[PDB]
């Protein structure tokens, strides 16, 4: 993800090299080019306009027009604007004494495999996780998480067909007490679209289990639809943070860039492969530097 945009931002910056100091009109040209690059990456007009305005202000504050290397000033101000757009400071969930967390999202989002890779990440950090396969319609969606829990050495509780939220709560509390579980990761059901009985069911489970966090797992390769999905889940269920998967995929990147400010939720993790190990903390500085061709490729 972000190939064309990364190329197009780098090319805009590169066009400023070797020319001496630049003029006001030269700066305006570069700024429209950044705005176009963003919009071609599917950033909407308002977010792209805000981004460019930030770059303009910052670059003028660094006296870009008086620099012998204006490309470097633009690189720095684009970098920072990208970092800020992606969230600024890296963030994660608060771990406290009791940690019960929902993973929500659509079919194909990376939800179930993210649950398992999350289980493993936290086990490696000294937590003691329990995975809950919470689709009460589909034995095979539950199964799938079972075999991923075995892979990663993290225990699993599968809900029964049609199980009530109160029984789930009981069986989960019983197992958590018996097994000393101190991070319960609830893999809510995945469908192809927003199943409305689905959203209601999920809201009821949420009222009953009272999760500390509700993590919505979004496939980055699906585009602007992701931010509509985010709004829908936040309004029908209520979500506390994001995970963006398939950032290793080939796709534009503009919605991901816009997600922090559009959804108002932190991005805690990004999935970077199909493997259990392929989910790591989301580091706004790292994707931003990367996008601009700095650091480790
Ligand atoms: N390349 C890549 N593939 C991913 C990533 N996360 C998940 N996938 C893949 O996406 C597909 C969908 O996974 P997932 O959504 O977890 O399972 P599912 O079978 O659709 C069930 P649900 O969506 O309800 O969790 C799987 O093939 C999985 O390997 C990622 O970060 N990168
Ligand atoms: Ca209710
Ligand atoms: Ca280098």
């Amino acid at each position: 993800m972000f190939q064309q945009l990364s190329a197009r931002l780098q090319e805009a910056i590169g066009r400023l090299r070797g020319r001496g100091r630049i003029t006001e009109e030269d700066l305006k040209a570069t700024l429209r080019e950044i705005r176009r690059a963003l919009m071609d990456a599917d950033v909407n007009l308002e977010v792209a306009r805000d981004f460019v305005e930030r770059v303009r202000e910052e670059a003028l504050g660094k006296q870009v027009l008086e620099s012998l290397t204006p490309a470097e000033v633009i690189l720095a101000t684009v970098y920072e604007a990208l970092k800020e757009a992606l969230g600024g400071e890296a963030r994660l969930p608060v771990l406290k004494d009791r940690n019960l967390w929902f993973l929500v999202g659509l079919q194909g989002s990376g939800k179930t495999t993210t649950a398992a890779k999350l289980a493993l990440y936290y086990k490696g950090k000294g937590r003691r996780p329990l995975l809950v396969a919470a689709d009460t319609q589909r034995p095979a969606a539950r199964e799938q998480l079972r075999l991923l829990g075995e892979k990663v050495g993290v225990p699993v509780l599968e809900v029964m067909d049609g199980e009530s939220p109160e029984s789930i709560r009981r069986r989960v509390e019983e197992k958590a007490r018996l097994e000393a579980r101190d991070l319960i990761l609830v893999d809510t059901a995945g469908r192809l679209q927003i199943d409305e009985p689905l959203m209601g069911e999920l809201a009821r489970l949420k009222e009953v289990l009272g999760p500390d966090e509700v993590l919505l797992v979004l496939d980055a390769m699906t585009g602007q639809e992701a931010l509509s999905v985010a709004r829908a889940f936040d309004e029908k269920v209520g979500v506390t943070g994001l995970v963006l998967t398939k950032l290793d995929g080939d796709a534009r990147g503009g919605a991901a860039l816009s997600a922090r400010h559009v959804t108002g939720k932190p991005i805690y993790f990004a999935g970077v492969s199909e493997k259990p190990e392929g989910l790591e903390p989301f580091y706004p500085e790292r994707l931003a530097g990367r996008i601009l061709g700095m650091g480790d490729v």
